[PDB]
């Protein structure tokens, strides 16, 4: 029983749970950067569309950045930071095998 757009919808769920108070653009860009390893740059494309529009995102061109990186940015300090931010929430974005390895 899978369904593809419940997996859009967690992912989105899981991106603005990291940030309730609304990702700023430097570590959105870190967002960007995190997620385009799991997902493709046209479905982080589609998803920060949709999340920009949902609200809990900030209005900037992440799909220009996705198709389009920089050499010096993103800010490594900030990647680093959304990936200490977001880990609370869990991490969908690596594989973990479910065993007491980290608490």
């Amino acid at each position: 029983g899978s369904h593809m757009n419940r997996f859009l919808t967690s992912i989105v769920a899981w991106l603005r749970a990291g940030y309730p108070e609304g990702i700023p653009p430097t570590d959105s860009f870190a967002v960007l950067a995190l997620l385009c390893r799991r997902l493709s740059h046209d479905e982080v494309k589609a998803v920060a569309n949709e999340l920009m529009r949902l609200g809990d995102f900030d209005q900037i061109d992440i799909g220009v950045v996705i198709t389009h990186f920089t050499d010096e940015l993103p800010s490594p300090e900030d990647v680093e930071r959304v990936r200490a931010r977001l880990a609370a929430q869990g991490w969908p974005l690596d594989d973990v095998r479910d065993r007491e390895e980290h608490a």
